[PDB]
């Protein structure tokens, strides 16, 4: 008897792949698997709305996967690959800002985002932890990226299919070892949110 | 810039504390911080009802803290301290069964618990990881607990002061290195559900 098998759907199958990849990045110390987790997290919602398998269980499961993949894993990667007392303070602040902004997203039903979304925060931190070899610098970004995440800066979701693929190609290049394009499209998407907010 | 400061209550800070210790358990590779997490997870609720700060922003943050403290960390503490191709396969199944039953707990407003609760499943795996020094036994227990956590075995929630006090007393003993009493309680509480699932229906 496992009645939980009744509410599991095809979209939840992709979400569990997103959980596995996020937890595997923690266990295997892989920055690359975080890039695979962004591909999954940007797809399972599209997969849900395509097969009609949208559910509150899948929505809750969608954010549980964000916790593992884009909240704990990037904080772990930052500390495990930059062992310091500065980085430990920053990994905590980064993870707490992820939990807080995911608790806000859980009670909201808006098209866009309130504050920088947690996948864009992970891609920034992880991509910065892959290109910069600095305990001090990467710790300041994590705190900066964290404060962006619990802010009121509105960000657009526009999950139109071409936008996902364009984002995903850079993630495919990021997985194989060139995150410069994944990081370029993220820093542009980040400051774009700033300007549209400061402009009004 | 931070309208999140308006919706954060005093009980949320106890949840913020449970996130810090659960994450410090992963980073510092600490079995003891999981036991301190189970105490925090028992009180952030209690504070919320006691101080009337029950909120959907706090219920969300409550589930988020369970993933870090009792989903990822027991899986990490298992694989890290028992590195093998198999503690990897079991820690994945454990953390996956935790996410499935936490996503079900979110859609359900039932009085008790459907399946073994994730703090109890974590304590069982964590307490066993401290007592049994075997890649094999701890990997199987993760399977059995994981299957228990996604099962339909109804587990009761009786969060009164006296009950929370007894469990937290043993958890303090687990914090300082004697987890045999929180382990014995969690074994009794786990099998108690299997008996009541078997003995009666309604
Ligand atoms: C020329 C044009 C070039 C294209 C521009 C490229 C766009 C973006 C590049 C980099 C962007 C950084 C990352 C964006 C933030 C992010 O992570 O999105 C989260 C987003 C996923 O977040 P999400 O909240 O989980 O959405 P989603 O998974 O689809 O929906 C979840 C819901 O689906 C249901 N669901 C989900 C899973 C499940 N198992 N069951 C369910 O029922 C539940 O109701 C869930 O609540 O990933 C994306 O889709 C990326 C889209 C691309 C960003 C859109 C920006 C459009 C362009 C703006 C102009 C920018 C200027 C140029 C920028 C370059
Ligand atoms: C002698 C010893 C034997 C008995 C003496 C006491 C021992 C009890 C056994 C405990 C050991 C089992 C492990 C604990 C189980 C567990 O995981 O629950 C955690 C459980 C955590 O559950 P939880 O999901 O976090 O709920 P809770 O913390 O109360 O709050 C959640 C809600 O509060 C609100 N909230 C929460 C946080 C926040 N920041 N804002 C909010 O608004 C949201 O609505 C949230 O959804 O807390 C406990 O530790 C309960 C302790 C007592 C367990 C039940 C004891 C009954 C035992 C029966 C055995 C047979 C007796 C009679 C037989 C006839
Ligand atoms: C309001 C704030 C409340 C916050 C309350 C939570 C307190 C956080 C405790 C952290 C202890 C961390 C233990 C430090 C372990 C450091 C291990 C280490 O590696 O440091 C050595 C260095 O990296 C070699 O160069
Ligand atoms: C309540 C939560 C806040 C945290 C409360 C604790 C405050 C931390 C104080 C540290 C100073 C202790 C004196 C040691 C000086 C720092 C040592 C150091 O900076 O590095 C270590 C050295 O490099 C070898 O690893
Ligand atoms: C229903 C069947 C499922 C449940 C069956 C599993 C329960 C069996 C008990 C296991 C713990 C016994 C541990 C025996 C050894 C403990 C003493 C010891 O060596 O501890 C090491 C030391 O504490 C290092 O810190
Ligand atoms: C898994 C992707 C599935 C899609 C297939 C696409 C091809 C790319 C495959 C593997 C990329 C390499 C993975 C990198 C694994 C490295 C593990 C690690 O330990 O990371 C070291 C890092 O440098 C910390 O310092
Ligand atoms: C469009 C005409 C009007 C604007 C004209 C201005 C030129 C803008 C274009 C590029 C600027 C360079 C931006 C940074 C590009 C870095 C690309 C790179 O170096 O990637 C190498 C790869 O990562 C190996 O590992
Ligand atoms: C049904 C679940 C499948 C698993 C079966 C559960 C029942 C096994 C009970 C105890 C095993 C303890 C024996 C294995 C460990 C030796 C005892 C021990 O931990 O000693 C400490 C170690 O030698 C130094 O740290
Ligand atoms: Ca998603
Ligand atoms: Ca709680
Ligand atoms: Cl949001
Ligand atoms: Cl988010
Ligand atoms: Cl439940
Ligand atoms: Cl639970
Ligand atoms: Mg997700
Ligand atoms: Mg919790
Ligand atoms: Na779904
Ligand atoms: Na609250």
């Amino acid at each position: 008897m496992f009645s939980i098998r009744k509410i599991i759907t095809i979209s939840d199958y992709v979400t569990m792949l997103n959980i596995i990849t996020g937890l595997l990045a923690i266990l295997l110390n892989s920055f690359s698997l975080i890039y695979l987790s962004i591909i999954f997290d940007s797809l399972d919602g599209y997969v849900a709305r395509k097969t009609g398998t949208v559910s509150d269980f899948g929505a809750e499961l969608d954010s549980i996967s964000d916790v593992v993949s884009f909240g704990v894993a990037p904080a772990y990667l930052l500390y495990n690959n930059f062992e310091s007392n500065l980085a430990l303070i920053s990994a905590i602040i980064f993870c707490l800002c992820g939990a807080l902004r995911l608790a806000r997203f859980g009670i909201l039903n808006v098209k866009g985002f309130i504050g920088l979304p947690i996948p864009a925060g992970a891609l920034l931190l992880v991509g910065f932890c892959q290109l910069i070899n600095s305990y001090l610098i990467n710790s300041i970004l994590a705190i900066l990226i964290g404060l962006l995440m619990i802010s009121d800066i509105k960000y657009p979701k526009y999950p139109n299919k071409i936008f996902i693929y364009i984002f995903a190609v850079s993630l495919c290049l990021a997985i194989v070892g060139i995150p410069h394009f994944a990081l370029m499209l993220c820093l542009i998407y980040a400051i774009y949110g700033i300007i549209k907010y400061i402009r009004g």
